C-alpha cells in the first residue's frame, strides 16, 4: 500500500506546473510546482522508481510517516501520483526556504536563533508524543513559510516507536548530526534527535555543525570516543548551556523536547514566529543582488 496514492489515470504532469529545482532529498529530487487547479504553491518530490533498488520500501516508509502527521510544525503531504515510471510525491511549499538558506546573508542573532529552535521543538514534541524519532534534524531539513513559520521536513529516514519495539537501532541519519548511540547502533529513541538539535543549534550560531570540515567517515570513532562538543566563541551562556544540555553523551541526561521549551534560553530570547519575516526579507534582498 501506499498511503495518499492517487488514481493513476491522473496525469501530475497536468496537475501541475514543474518548476525550478529546489532542493535533493534523502530519496529524489524536489521541484517547486503549481498546484494548477489551486493555484497553490507546491513543493514536488521525483522519484524514478526504475532506477530505484531497496529504496523504494524507504519511500514507502517516508510517505507513510509524513501522512501520520498532522502539525503546524510537520510539513504537509497532498498525496503522490505515478507518471510512467516515477512517483509525485506532493508536499507543502515553504517559501522561505530553509534556516541554512537563511544564514547565507550572514549570522543569525540569538533571538532569531531561539525562535528557530523554540519551533523546531514544537516539531520534535509533536513527533516524540506519535513516537516517531526524524532522524535527520540539521538546518537544511528546518524550512520556513514566507510569514515566518517553522516546520520540519525530510522525513525520508523518520523512525517509529511500537509497542513490540520501543527502541530504534538502524544506522541512519548525516554523519555531523547523528547521535553517538546511533552511529554505535545502540538500542535509541527519540533522545537522538535531542543531540541532533544540539548540533543544529551550533549550526544555527555558527553556520556550520562541529567538524564540518573533515571527511564524514572519520565522525564514526570522533563522535562516539571524544567529548561532546560545545559552542565555541561569544555566544550567551544561555545558548552555551542549551547546547550543552543536546549535547550529552548519555541519551538519559538529555532533556526532552516538551523540557526544552521552558530552557531559560528559549524563554529569554525566542519572540513571535512573524519577526522572522525579516530573516526571509533579508534573504530575499541579499540573492537579489547576488
Ligand atoms: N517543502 C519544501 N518547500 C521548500 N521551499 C523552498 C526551498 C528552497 C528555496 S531557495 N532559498 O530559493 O533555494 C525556497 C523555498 N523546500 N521544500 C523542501 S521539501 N525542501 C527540501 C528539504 F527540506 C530537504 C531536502 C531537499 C529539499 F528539497
Amino acid at each position: 500500500g501506499l498511503p495518499g496514492m492517487q488514481n493513476l489515470k491522473a496525469d501530475p504532469e497536468e496537475l501541475f506546473t514543474k518548476l525550478e529545482k529546489i532542493g535533493k532529498g534523502s530519496f529524489g529530487e524536489v521541484f517547486k510546482g503549481i498546484d494548477n487547479r489551486t493555484q497553490k504553491v507546491v513543493a514536488i518530490k521525483i522519484i524514478d522508481l526504475e532506477e530505484a533498488e531497496d529504496e523504494i520500501e524507504d519511500i514507502q516508509q517516508e510517505i507513510t510517516v509524513l501522512s501520520q502527521c498532522d502539525s503546524p510544525y510537520v510539513t504537509k503531504y497532498y498525496g503522490s501520483y505515478l507518471k510512467d515510471t516515477k512517483l509525485w510525491i506532493i508536499m507543502e511549499y515553504l517559501g522561505g526556504g530553509s534556516a541554512l538558506d537563511l544564514l547565507e546573508p550572514g549570522p543569525l542573532d540569538e533571538t532569531q536563533i531561539a525562535t528557530i529552535l523554540r519551533e523546531i521543538l514544537k516539531g520534535l514534541d509533536y513527533l516524540h508524543s506519535e513516537k516517531k524519532i526524524h532522524r535527520d534534524i540539521k538546518a537544511a531539513n528546518v524550512l520556513l513559510s514566507e510569514h515566518g513559520e517553522v516546520k520540519l521536513a525530510d522525513f525520508g529516514v523518520a523512525g517509529q516507536l511500537t509497542d513490540t519495539q520501543i527502541k530504534r537501532n538502524t544506522f541512519v541519519g548525516t554523519p555531523f548530526w547523528m547521535a553517538p548511540e546511533v552511529i554505535k547502533q545502540s538500542a535509541y529513541d527519540s533522545k537522538a534527535d535531542i543531540w541532533s538539535l544540539g548540533i543544529t543549534a551550533i549550526e544555527l550560531a555558527r553556520g556550520e555543525p562541529p567538524h564540518s570540515e573533515l571527511h564524514p567517515m572519520k565522525v564514526l570513532f570522533l563522535i562516539p570516543k571524544n567529548n561532546p562538543p560545545t559552542l565555541e566563541g561569544n555566544y550567551s551562556k544561555p545558548l552555551k548551556e542549551f547546547v550543552e544540555a543536546c549535547l550529552n553523551k548519555e541519551p538519559s541526561f538529555r532533556p526532552t523536547a516538551k523540557e526544552l521549551l521552558k530552557h531559560k534560553f528559549i524563554l529569554r530570547n525566542a519572540k513571535k514566529t512573524s519577526y522572522l519575516t525579516e530573516l526571509i526579507d533579508r534573504y530575499k534582498r541579499w540573492k537579489a543582488e547576488q
